[PDB]
């Protein structure tokens, strides 16, 4: 059993079962600051934003599936939902590439997040959460934040302080923080429009050479930007390597080790900075300042260019995910209306057609909002409630109005994904020489529109 004390500061607590225990903090009363103290010496600590933490509950409680009973999660417990919430941080809150192992670890927190995400998303994006391992041999720990559902890994030895946070596989961009200075890594491939003959390039070589630099010197500093940066990714997702495989190894030395090795590199662009800032104060002798203000305008307008590109490759990578995750739902919502269409086509000619409705009804809220969908479906809902206590041409009517409804909005998708990959192939193949790929494209709309002219013509 546990109990509380007020002294707005309350206090959790009870150890035997009794893993933790917490500090709620409160204000204008909600609650702002949650701090878990678990046995292990792992530590927990959640901060709301200006509406403060809501669900504090989420973070120390369970529903006992077997009793109804809330139980307290144990500092195993805790950690896994940690664990499992890291995951959807590193892969923009979704469950796709999910590994086995991580459906084994994950089943409970994968489980609950099927009932209901909005626990858990509603908690990663608006809360800061700080998770504290257990302090491992060499008397170090590492802090997992999460801020505006950012990731961040930071390693702590109870001096170089090294906070790396971002995804480059879905930001584009991530960031070196030690002790303090910045830095932004991009992932960007090497054919990007900073290392080709690009107008990009050619107005990056336009300004560098304007703020006082040799042709040479610029293109000389571009290639060791892109360099440099690629080495810094490389180096940044290997301390992530190392973070992971340390996930259960409990050993931080691989981490120290790989964050060393991450440091060397940042020593390498500390280097090519200063060289700039040189090459750049051998040139008007007046004074070195203005030397160091010029060299940072000069960088800027590199990032800057970097950070367009890097984001722009993540940004049209996340929506193909949509655009594929959207088509899915709609052809399965699709599914549930070709059934639904043939249960009451057999009823209309006892009743099945309550189940197929059933069903398209989850797939049309599984889709999300709607409320011309919901607006149809009370339609039949009403018509089908007035057929009980009295004609069917009223049924009928609400039932083809739901179904062309949706066969439209079907159909106009399917249309428009299939003229999107012939732009492109059109595109591509005027490029290329090539309309082996557009004729494809031609053929399939063909026969889709002869597909969809059948189906019209079976009315």
């Amino acid at each position: 059993l546990m109990g509380s004390h007020n002294g707005k500061v309350s206090l959790l607590y009870a150890g035997d079962k009794h893993d933790w225990n917490a500090t709620v903090g409160y204000k204008d009363n909600v609650a702002t600051l949650i701090n878990v103290h678990m046995k292990n010496g792992s530590g927990l600590v959640i901060a709301g934003g200006e509406k403060g933490i809501n669900n504090p509950s989420f973070y120390l409680y369970k529903e006992d599936q077997l009793t109804g009973s809330q139980r307290a999660l144990s500092q195993e417990e805790i950690r896994n939902k940690v664990d499992f919430m890291e995951f959807l941080a590193q892969n923009n809150t979704k469950l796709d590439n999910l590994s086995e192992k991580e459906k084994e670890k994950f089943q409970n927190e994968i489980e609950d997040f099927q009932k209901d995400s909005k626990a858990y998303l509603d908690a990663l994006g608006n809360d800061r959460i700080a998770f504290v391992s257990k302090k491992d041999t060499k008397h170090s720990a590492l802090i997992t934040e999460f801020n505006n559902g950012d990731l961040s890994y930071t390693l702590k030895d109870y001096e170089k302080n090294v906070t790396l946070q971002g995804s480059l596989k879905h930001d584009g961009v991530m960031f070196v923080d030690y002790s303090f200075n910045k830095v932004a890594v991009f992932n960007l491939p090497d054919l990007n429009n900073l290392a080709i003959t690009s107008f990009v390039r050619r107005n990056l070589e336009n300004k560098l050479t304007a703020k006082g630099l040799s042709l040479q010197e610029a293109n000389k500093l571009i290639k060791d930007f892109l360099s440099s940066n690629k080495e810094l990714a490389g180096k940044a997702l290997n301390f992530n390597k190392a973070v992971a495989e340390a996930k259960s190894t409990g050993n931080y030395d691989e981490v120290k080790k790989a964050q060393k090795d991450l440091e060397k590199s940042l020593r390498k662009r500390e280097h090519l900075e200063k060289e700039v800032e040189k090459k750049l104060e051998s040139k008007s002798g007046n004074k070195k300042a203005q030397a160091n203000s010029q060299k940072d305008e000069i960088f800027a307008l590199i990032n800057k260019e970097a950070n367009r590109d890097a984001r722009a490759i993540a940004y049209t990578q996340n929506l193909k995910g949509i655009k594929r995750e959207l088509s899915d739902k709609l052809e399965k919502i699709s599914k549930d209306l070709k059934d639904f269409s043939k249960s009451f086509d057999e009823f209309k000619n006892f009743s099945k057609a309550e189940e197929t409705l059933k069903a398209l009804k989850g797939s049309v809220k599984d889709l999300g909002i709607n409320p011309e969908w919901i607006s149809k479906v009370e339609n039949l809902n009403a018509a089908l409630n007035e057929f009980k206590n009295g004609d069917f041409s009223k049924v009928t009517q609400a039932k083809s109005d739901l179904e062309n409804s949706v066969k439209d909005v079907i159909i106009n998708q399917k249309v428009t994904d299939k003229v999107d990959n012939l732009n492109q192939a059109v595109s591509v193949a005027k490029a290329m020489g090539d309309f082996s790929r557009v004729e494809q494209v031609l053929a399939d709309l063909k026969n889709f529109s002869k597909e969809q002219l059948a189906q019209q013509a079976q009315k």
